[PDB]
């Protein structure tokens, strides 16, 4: 969480909604706002944000809906997303996790992210975590 956030906020352009962000991240993180609906009406209705990171926001409250699991989601990348999963399934820590995903292309570990938004419980949140954490850094890198 606390790796991850600097990492998700480094993907968010600048202006008072990174702050609204991290604000929201930190409260939920730490258990204090407990209303996911609210909070995906609200990260749905968000302007600014490409789909591609609602869908990474949305994935992240949900690790801590019809618009996030369009955005995640060509049929390369489905099939190496499959092979990274194989691979996350297999996956206990953070940064195992994350060393990993940094191998796949930015395309492949949205619609990994994809495949699991679907199949919550199929990775560990460590795992879910990491590929959070390198789809994020890929990102902030281009």
């Amino acid at each position: 969480l606390t790796e991850v956030e600097t990492y998700v906020l480094s993907i968010i352009p600048s202006g008072p909604l990174k702050a609204e962000i991290a604000q929201r991240l930190e409260s939920v993180f730490a258990g204090k706002n407990t209303d996911l609906e609210a909070l995906m009406e609200w990260l749905k209705t968000r302007p600014i944000l490409s789909p591609l990171t609602k869908g990474i926001l949305g994935f992240v409250f949900t690790l801590t809906r019809r618009f996030v699991q369009n955005a995640l989601n060509d049929p390369n990348n489905m099939d190496r997303a499959v092979k990274l999963y194989k691979k996350l399934k297999r996956e206990i820590t953070f940064h195992g996790a994350k060393e990993v995903s940094l191998s796949y292309s930015t395309g492949a570990l949205a619609s990994c992210m994809g495949l699991i938004y679907n199949r919550m419980g199929t990775v560990t949140t460590e795992a879910a975590f990491g590929l959070v954490c390198a789809t994020c850094e890929q990102i902030a890198d281009s």
